[PDB]
């Protein structure tokens, strides 16, 4: 028996093409590019043959496969793009059984309780060293691996050690004073708590809701504002905005203005309500899905690899020209990239031990009682791997991505795959390099980029990464922004009604009773980069303009001014992108003597108005709980339970546990093992383009090699010597 | 019958045979075909086509008919080019009008004997008349003129030409102009060199013992108010040398320490300047690969099987909601005009001309043979005519079309560039997208058009990339990439004795060469016309205010909004923190906002960014442009200025461009404005840059701002 090709192809997830004039299929599928005629007894998976017992058939002009066909074909052997790994890298994060592993050893603990939730179940930390002699000598880890099991019981965060080798529980510590970040359950909470509370339906019915039950809320976090807010430091809180949900399927359309309930989650109830003035539901409706528009006519555009992939996918060991590195999932941070080498012929040598997100903000700067206190740490308090947004394929990544699959564990303790949690892909990137010399044959190379692309949904809010290898050595970041905005309900229609000019002082109005109002993505990135080996120095180089002194008719000079900066203090601070700053390794030259490096570069331009520090006064606590929004480079001593640039513990925090406390003793950044962090962001001032729907805005990061290597790094193998 | 592959490839079509199918795919700019042996029918762009004569397969090699590539290729099912019935007025002159023009200043009595000439281009009708014929096909009702600009000897002189009534206009010597620098300066000069004995006994000195292997280079002096010790009357050029060692690479050979000044009337060396001898740098560094071995790639393509979204009609481009006119000129390369964005059903202004102004690479060494380095690109050589023919596939990815361009040479015969620009969709991420929890996902792919065209001028190579976006906003981004201009000097490593002065201005590179310091400074000149003609300049900065509403916050975000009145003010340096917009005070949106367009200046670039001029307020160059230390101008159109630098830059003595077209400082109130993005690089290299450097870029991007009223790419409504 048999079943009907396309139905089941793209149930698989597969792209189907029929040519009807050569009367062949081309199937495609991540790293498996496939040509099959009906009737023929052989099939071509990425440039080989393969037999098939089954020949694809066409009946009545529906074609039809066996059983069997995908696994044969798709899993066959022929697609070596994936391959089975060894070896098991000993940053491999924890599988589906050892996170159950490591939940039974908890719950078998005297001191657990039943309504405990799990904020962070994850592999704790193997030694560097261990780790980098692993990658590039293939020594064994001799240590246990173990987990970070962090517990919310009730509102008491609890940090417990599992050792997974010998199964048995190595610590539990209770975390005074800590807030849990926020969990899915708190989500139906908050709406049920809405949904039951007397006192809020008759609020709501006063701004006009007639059905109640139309209600959409969303929690947030509420800050610390020492008390002026009216809120107990001690209790599990969330403010609560709402919105009409009127069918258009966007219910962020249709904001209630001015009314914000607090909720204790312990106490399972509202314990405050302000109100302001009563603003009238925008009530028009404004899908973005495309339901109300015409499907436009486009021709297709198909990027293919016939052959396969140039890169492997070895167990989560990527290989790629001359990079190499490890890529594994967090469910806070996302994903996490590892012992990340570059083979320069014939040496594997050191550039990155692990990078990945640090932390992120978006602080709006409205001052009205629905949104003085915004301010979210995106991953640090909604848990961004956890909301992980699955890639569509061919619109979220190209059509010649592989989509990989992540898994994590959710706030219960079970595992959970998320399906195209990450697209790994190649591309174009225009010439490498160009020199056209007068009358000779041109000299011309394309540029290749391996992109790793990341995105992940947090509300309204949807943001993408991209880890961007350049074959040459330079390494990008880049982070998009994209979805929804937050809007304020306002009674102005237009720029010309009464109250415009106070409904826009903190927005611009974007429709009718709309204003999108102004706010800032921050985010941050945690490098620890191991230039061609651990111990570093941080060295400044500022072109200037000094007067010239040798004569002839010029009066200045383009010269520059060197100096190492040699402790974490003065290595907190702002760039000028005029600027040159490198992360050098003391020990370790090119072929011309120069200190190997890497030039960082936390600024390299976006499409939106560029961030130049929070826009804070400093007096506000959002300045002063966390500091990281300020400088855009930071630059600690390697430490590894320092990884967050809003601290560990950020929900309703007090002081700064981020990177205002990693840098606060000022060690010095001599000659030792660093640890850089970039921070950039945009000042989101809105516009009529950017709703319903906002276009994704873009900023980007780079990390350059500078003396690294002794000449163009891809200039090819040389032929003599 | 004729060979497939012999022909196809003589063609330029790019042949593929798969041969599990028995079927050729055949690839050329819009057109992509499939045939199989023995078929009746072939495929073009996914529309079937009758063959008179079958694809024939002898000796396992295939053969067509002589008539297959016109019966395929131009058989009309390849719907990319359409023809154009009526011109559109600002079509580049043709070869035809070319040499036309030529003739009719060769009749006049004034023409001397080997007059050269630096440009024969399209004198356009006026700018309402072209925007009535785009908008409204209305009819330009003038002649076809074009601009003759002459140089005779040193001499230059601007005729204007009348095409259709065969006549001269005018002839007018213009005094004290300086021409720019002429293909055959590049051969007299070498010749000069060549036959001084002067000069061949100092590079004897020097170490090179044969003086037939010294490679010249002429360059542009500048001025320095006779500090120089150089006439300013004279013709001059300054000429750097290389020695050749059969690496294909001269740029690694510097002869440190000797500049000769050739004078181009005089024909011979008017002075030699020496300094302390410095041995050429010898080893071979080859950029070609000829002393390499690429590794194995799996190949990649972009395909586009049913044929483009855009068509080229003449020269008009349509794609999308775009339409705009794409035309050469020799001095400043592609010019993109009569833009306007179709907002459902109605063509709305954008730009009425956008090109490349000028652009500056400014050295900052002192010595001998670099403090006088800042050559005008496009002004002193002429980026249209060394327009550098796209590698197809490299320069530009593989699914693009490559046009072919024609502009006058030197001596007035036309020239046709071969794939003189790219043109190519691309895909660029997600356009916008939403994944509501627990909902169906919302994600639309983003969809670019580029526009690239790459110019080389000696050692350097710079690519230039005009990118439209479906949802309006318009991205403009320059590439350098190249030979660095390097130092001789005797440091082989930063341990040896004179490596620190030897890097005073530079980083060692290579054993005994340094890559010396400089800028690289774009200027884009944008006649933006924003919905109309009438538009005004308004500064948007984002600012943190006291909260005087109550509640915890002692802050808030607020805007400082205000009008840029006069260009004085609007020359400016560019905070990429605040928001600079060309609004059209007589247009609003449906929230009655201004419709305007969001200029950014910097968006970005991958080598350090230039602040401003590396160089002291009292340097000449400093004086002659101004446009090299402020990022946005704004100016009153006017048809006569379109240069930054200015009209006839080569040894200029003042400021001739920004400078002076800003000097008046006019009001710039709902008038006709036109805006001018300086952007640039500093330079300091390294390692990975020699002896070939990666491409570095810079970004720039004009924004639609309030200009629609909501998402512009959702599409009409049903
Ligand atoms: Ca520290
Ligand atoms: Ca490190
Ligand atoms: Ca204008
Ligand atoms: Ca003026
Ligand atoms: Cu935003
Ligand atoms: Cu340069």
């Amino acid at each position: 028996h048999m079943v009907p090709m396309d139905k089941t192809l793209k149930e698989f997830g597969a792209d189907v093409q029929w040519d009807d004039y050569a009367q062949l299929f081309t199937l495609i599928k991540d790293g498996a590019y496939v040509k099959v005629k009906p009737g023929a007894q052989t099939a071509i998976v990425n440039g080989q043959p393969l037999a098939l017992q089954v020949p694809v058939v066409m009946k009545d002009n529906k074609a039809w496969v066996s059983d069997t066909f995908i696994n044969d074909v798709f899993q066959s052997g022929l697609d070596q793009t994936f391959q089975v790994e060894k070896r098991p890298h000993p940053l491999n994060a924890l599988t589906a059984d050892e996170i159950k592993q490591a939940v039974e050893i908890v719950k078998a603990s005297a001191d657990f309780k039943p309504n405990t939730r799990f904020t962070e179940i994850s592999l704790l930390p193997p030694d560097k060293e261990a780790v980098w002699a692993f990658a590039l000598e293939n020594k064994p880890v001799d240590q246990p691996r173990k987990a970070d099991v962090i517990m919310l019981d009730g509102k008491h965060i609890i940090e417990a050690v599992v050792d997974l080798q010998n199964n048995k529980l190595l610590s539990w510590q209770p975390i005074k004073d800590a807030h849990g970040m926020v969990l899915l359950d708190d989500f139906a909470s908050v709406q049920n708590i809405i949904n039951n509370s007397e006192e809020f339906a008759a609020a709501v019915k006063k701004r006009g809701i007639t059905d109640a039950k139309k209600v959409i809320t969303t929690p947030l976090t509420v800050g610390y504002f020492d008390g002026k807010d009216g809120l107990k430091q001690d209790a599990r809180l969330l403010k609560v905005i709402s919105y009409l949900d009127v069918g258009d399927g966007n219910y962020w359309a249709h904001p209630i203005e001015n009314l914000v309930a607090v909720v204790d989650l312990e106490q399972k109830k509202i314990v405050k309500i302000e109100e302001g003035p009563v603003v009238p539901v925008p009530m028009t409706a404004r899908p973005f899905d495309g339901r109300d528009r015409v499907a436009p006519a486009v021709k297709p555009m198909q990027i293919i690899e016939p052959e396969g992939k140039n890169y492997t996918i070895t167990g989560d060991m990527i290989h790629w020209r001359n990079w190499d590195f490890h890529l594994s999932m967090n469910s806070r941070v996302g994903p996490m990239i590892s012992t990340v080498t570059y083979n320069d012929n014939g040496t594997k040598r050191k550039v990155m031990y692990e990078g990945s997100l640090g932390g992120m903000i978006v602080p709006y700067g409205d001052p009205d009682i629905g949104w003085y206190f915004k301010a979210y740490l995106e991953s640090g308090d909604y848990g961004m791997g956890t909301l992980t947004s699955p890639i569509a394929r061919g619109k979220d990544a190209p059509s010649n991505a592989v989509l990989l699959n992540e898994t994590i564990a959710d706030y219960t303790g079970v595992p959970m795959e998320i399906p195209r949690a990450i697209a790994v892909f190649e591309r174009y990137a225009g010439p490498e390099y160009k020199h056209q010399e007068m009358g000779q044959p041109n000299v011309s190379t394309e540029r290749r980029e391996l992109v790793v692309r990341w995105i992940s949904t947090v509300g309204n809010y949807d943001y993408i990464f991209d880890w961007i290898f350049h074959e040459n050595g330079t390494i990008g970041i880049d982070a998009g922004a994209t979805g929804i905005e937050a809007v304020k309900g306002v009674k102005a229609k237009t720029m010309h009604d009464e109250t415009a000019k106070d409904d826009t002082r903190y927005g611009t109005l974007i429709d009718h009773n709309i204003v999108g109002t102004t706010h800032q993505h921050i985010y941050n990135f945690r490098l620890d980069l191991d230039v061609d080996g651990e111990n570093n120095s941080l060295v400044a180089m500022d072109p200037v303009v000094k007067p010239n002194t040798a004569g002839g008719p010029r009066t200045s000079t383009m010269q520059v001014n060197q100096y190492n900066i040699g402790n974490e203090q003065d290595a907190a601070q702002k760039f000028d992108p005029g600027t040159i700053r490198l992360l050098s390794n003391p020990n370790k030259e090119n072929r011309m003597g120069n200190p190997v490096s890497y030039q960082i570069i936390p600024y390299a331009g976006g499409t939106h108005p560029v961030a130049k520090g929070a826009q804070f006064a400093p007096d506000e606590w959002i300045y002063h709980r966390l500091s990281f929004m300020d400088k855009q480079l930071w630059v600690t001593r390697y430490h590894p339970g320092e990884r967050f640039p809003e601290g560990k513990y950020p929900n309703r925090s007090t002081h700064d546990t981020g990177l205002g406390q990693y840098s606060k003793d000022n060690e010095s950044l001599d000659n030792t093992d660093a640890v850089v962090w970039m921070t950039t962001g945009t000042t989101h001032v809105a516009r009529a383009e950017e709703w319903p729907i906002m276009p994704t805005e873009w900023v980007h990061t780079l990390l350059k090699p500078w003396n690294f290597f002794d000449e163009t790094p891809t200039l090819g193998a040389l032929k003599k010597d």
